């Protein structure tokens, strides 16, 4: 297990996210859709050249996990995935810019929910999660686990958990006063309200 420091200015965006009075916090799972569709396009595009692509799965959708028993949510994707390379340093780097501005906006009176117009939804998550993990699988690079309860750093390591076979699961660990996203009719809500326009198949899976 490795750990690392987040950029100084997202350490900064975390803490603002996770100490900042602000009730709509349902914006987070529009957050995440919207980046696993990301995820998505981009193996569709590479495939298009190289079917060989999709040999780890051909399947390009997003499924929606909720475990009220273990208070945790579960996002899905079998987009392209992330080398180790992504989750240590290009990630942190393309969102660089995006969260000075987003920074900056928030000090000239913008709200929170404006955070996806920089780039930087990802960390929305931290409004209702006290922990996320991420598993990834690349095509190119072993599957791998990234982990952070924010306080300013990050862990990685080599995940010998089940085979994903490629994409990213993003599990958030929610906080106490947060199940309301655990529900069935809320999560629908959600998605319908905010994710209406995705080019990939969500589907919620329902508790027994
Ligand atoms: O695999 C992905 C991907 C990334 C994120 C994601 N978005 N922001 C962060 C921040 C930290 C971590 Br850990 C994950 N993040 C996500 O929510 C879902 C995903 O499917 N991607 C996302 C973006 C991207 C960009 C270039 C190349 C590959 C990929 C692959």
């Amino acid at each position: 297990v490795e750990t690392f420091a987040f950029q100084a200015e997202i350490a900064q965006l975390m803490s603002l996210i996770i100490n900042t009075f602000y009730s709509n916090k349902e914006i987070f799972l529009r957050e995440l859709i919207s980046n696993s569709s990301d995820a998505l396009d981009k193996i569709r595009y590479e495939s298009l050249t190289d079917p060989s692509k999709l040999d780890s799965g051909k399947e390009l959708h997003i499924n929606l996990i909720p475990n009220k028993q273990d208070r945790t949510l579960t996002i899905v994707d079998t987009g392209i995935g992330m080398t180790k390379a992504d989750l240590i340093n290009n990630l942190g780097t393309i969102a660089k810019s995006g969260t000075k501005a987003f920074m900056e906006a928030l000090q000239a009176g913008a709200d929170i929910s404006m955070i996806g117009q920089f780039g930087v939804g990802f960390y929305s998550a931290y409004l209702v999660a006290e922990k996320v993990t991420v598993i990834t699988k690349h095509n190119d690079d072993e599957q791998y686990a990234w982990e952070s309860s924010a306080g300013g750093s990050f862990t990685v390591r080599t995940d010998t958990g089940e085979p994903m076979g490629r994409g990213t699961k993003v599990i958030l660990h929610l906080k106490e006063d947060q199940t309301e996203y655990l529900e069935e009719r809320r999560i629908k809500e959600i998605v319908k309200k905010h994710s209406q326009f995705i080019g990939y198949p969500i589907t919620l899976f329902v508790e027994k």
